[PDB]
């Protein structure tokens, strides 16, 4: 009933979590959801509703980049009325006080898109998460006992990039790591007056140049599926 | 090998087709492929590689939006040895000169991306396909009587466009249709040395707000897929 | 030791408080503070030391606008080695989110200044502050029962704005008020990397156009000096 | 009739061939032309209708850089109703995939220049020839036995460049040359809904530094003019 | 010998005269100067050196647009040696404060151009015209009577300007006139470390659209042509 | 009247010498006036009256920074009638060319600031001073023997640059120093129709790294003072 979403009106709860794999959300509903029912797939685009310690909860997938993220984000947001909107994925560490495993809490989203000037009157609009939402991310952690890293990052437009030159410069002013949505994430949640944080798992260092292996990499992606939940709770 | 197709060094032929909808590929390999293998399906973005009266040919989806649209076209062109890049899409108009069913064959593509001022030393970028491709659209076309309709699109980052007052504008600058990543197609291969070229399929009219029935976006999408493979030929 | 600072090395404590005005400097240094000494006094611009339930408190003003603030707060940090900047003032409400008396902790600082992009490749610096001040500003404030504002604010190069008319859109953005120096409070502390935390108290409201009288300002802001002044007990 | 062409209404044919240098269009009238007649000479800035093989062809210098170029088009198109503009000129080539002698068919125009910002949005126009024309162009070119070399051109508000260390750069995203108009010959085009296309003679490289002889000059640029006038026939 | 002007080395003096339209300067080398003789003929743009009043002048043409103006006077200071340029022309009145026939200085060459921040850093370069000069056309005006008026130009890429609705403000900020090179000058000058100088002779207003009969026209220029001879006396 | 002067009705005489230091502008109220009065002091920024070899002269703080600059001149002008304003301040040198305690005229303000650009439609604004009052200077200092440097200065965002690489370049183009409120000076008095120019004395050197002290740029710059205090007489 838009563009890029067929699920039914309500099918969504309230609470999303979103990723940009489509794969990934449906591990995470078989995996930790009980009662998981898939409700949209356009493009191949998967969403699922269902439960997670009794409450309820919604996964969806979003593709790659802040255009396309924006995309989802909108039609969730107006025609679905999700409310909350958390957001997991992985980065690029650029900074030398995160390294593999580490939770990043994206408390800025920099980028080097044109979105958001042509979002905010040619001026530079600071892309932040609502807050009360990283305050339950800061206590869920603590509780669980995982040291969260917190800090900026940089949402490019490249995935290849261009200007790796600079990623010094950018770790000087507190970027922990470079990704590619949670400046549209953060711009649209703010345009629509709705709630989203982004969290982002090391699996790789840019500057020294460590990697998990492809098993490492699904035992801390597991570890960042369980403190998303676990905050929606 | 890369971190988004899983395909085997050697499996993509030279010519490739892409849609941001693997929906849209996976439909073409059936209806119109003969021994359509699956190659690639990182994230469910499915890929292809099959055969039309003989010739190798593949499909490959790429996504929304510019930065999606640049990741995989530049992992096929440096990874997968493709030599042509033909994207197949819907469109939307907003000129006069076009209506529903009219294939769009898009002779360069302006954009509100920041993507090419970064590549391109914050000038004016003058996004554009390989002309050898677009004159054997042209020829094709006229072969098999498609009024090929002629002209530049508008690659944007919005779907949800906060300059819609800006339409008119664009139309009279020969801007036939907007759509998301073809700016990002035609740097890209720019970029890396290769032949591209982007053909649209008018499905709405953002004017006059005419639309088709699906009864004739399935028809109408045949036709350029046609169209598209036959240049491969 | 600097241009615009002729205190001795070692006269600040490692926190220290600011706000523009430096007479509002030396109203809680007298009012507040055991023991205030004055350690600079360059362009009438007032720094004070002294000590607030036994524990050490340094407090300077940084005077109107960014550039004037950047080159306090540079100075601080690196001649005299302060480590937290709590700013504290007056803006200007823009949201109907927030009402008189209300004090707001910006989480993030928008700008129509170059300087971020002159720092940060021409891109979108997201200006946010430390996220440990942010969190102990909430509980110190839930410990007061102060019922915490928070968003961002937008830092304007104009007082006398020629760009009224976007308010509207910057509060649609969650921009809470207008001020004119916490983009470069925040940016500067990143560079240099410190901690640094904003807080506004709501004397007028420019689209409501209520306002408090001047006993009512004193009133207000002294409840914004006591949470402060807690924060950093 | 306008403030810089001096000729009756109804003095020029509506196809029109451009020089910047009006010695250039002197020199074409006196050596392919039959009948020919100047019919402008406002600011020395020759024009010249005439015959060549029986059809009526125009012929219009326009000085140098996009400003200049803008004015003459824009006066040919709106007031004496030329329908296609055809330009030669010299260029610098800066790709290796060119040199001596040969004739570039600018499929797009990039540039430096701020015209197309303050023409499209700020946005990124790609300012491109009229596909038809250039059609003709290579059919006519291959017809004659002259291998047309195909790509961007760079347009420059500089002739004395300030960025020679970016050629490099410009060459690889298929900028064989550079030249000072195209850009703003495109643009205006089609702003007014009118056919162009700009030919280019390679007379020096700009890398190399290779320069072709005062007697190869004049030989090279007859064959430009072959070329133009065979497919205006 | 420079790829625009053919003349001699040496033969220019190093005080020169500059107009858009070389017909203009032919005009003051045959009425004004004595024993004239042309030293430069490319593009047909004409250059002259003779005597006014027994004292040696150069007189030069230099096209339309910033990048024509560019050129000629690099190659004039660079190669020829030129020391002292005044530039004196035809301009649209934008301000109430100038009438037909009055005469204006440009202390300051706004721009519409990226010419200058090309050359300077991105950032706003306050293009200016030498002191001493503006002195010496203050004082000579005294001495003839003329009463200058003086202030801003706005130099445009555009001569059919896009932005007629900003003439109003343009007039506010203490713009008297509009014209299409003086920013080039200017900037040039500025970057070579040559004396340069923009004269302005009101024969059109843009806003109340009053105009001087052609008649008219050739009476006001001459005035200005005496105040730039009698200057460099 | 204002919220950051708080003069009485008719408190400034119409010239009025203004400086960034409050401390310098009372040390010339208590030094070089006759009947000085303190008239405002608002945040400490202190403005005085009094009478100068008979007539009556105001001098005014306005703090450090364009947009602190703006904010007390925009008062002066439209609340306090005041006609003509005098910056002089302090600037860093960037040529050997020039040296500390250097008196500089400042016929151009360049700047990193995007304030110009907000002013004005984003295009370029060259800020300027009025000129007969820049002849007033030139002359006064004439007479008085004191000597005078004329150019372009610089006025940035920072005190402490990020971009030193970038002061050759400025020294090229006639930037004879770096300030951080002219450009902000001049566009104010360009867009409410007022009298301004600035002068500043080199208090520092940027490339030798010479440096008065906070006491010395009070005292120093009697011959700047003196050039004022005359040129208004
Ligand atoms: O170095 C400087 N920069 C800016 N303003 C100044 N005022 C004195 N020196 C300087």
């Amino acid at each position: 009933m838009t563009p890029h979403i067929n699920a039914k009106i309500g099918d969504f709860y309230p609470q999303c979590l979103l990723c940009g794999d489509p794969l990934r959300v449906s591990y995470i509903a078989k995996k930790f959801l009980q009662d998981a029912k898939e409700i949209t797939n356009v493009r191949n685009m998967l969403g699922f509703s269902g439960k997670y310690k009794g409450k309820g909860i919604s996964l969806m997938g979003h593709g790659m980049g802040i255009a396309s993220c924006t995309i989802y984000v909108t039609e969730l947001i107006k025609t679905y009325q999700v409310k909350e909107l958390l957001r997991i994925g992985t980065c690029g560490a650029i900074s030398p006080k995160v390294g593999l495993k580490d939770i990043i809490m994206a408390t800025g989203a920099s980028t080097d898109s044109k979105t958001n000037r042509v979002r905010f009157l040619n001026h530079d609009l600071s892309a932040t998460p609502d807050f009360e939402l990283s305050l339950r991310a800061y206590q869920t952690a603590k509780r669980l006992g995982i040291d969260l890293k917190i800090g900026n990052v940089f949402s490019s437009d490249f995935f290849y990039s261009f200007e790796t030159h600079a990623f010094d410069l950018m770790a000087q002013y507190n970027h922990l790591a470079i990704e590619m949505e949670a400046a549209g994430l953060y711009a649209t949640a703010m345009e629509l007056n709705a709630k989203a944080l982004c969290l982002c798992s090391v699996s790789d260092h840019l500057i020294t140049k460590e990697a998990l292996s492809p098993k490492e990499r699904i035992e801390s992606f597991d570890n960042m599926i369980i403190l998303a939940l676990e905050m929606m709770s």
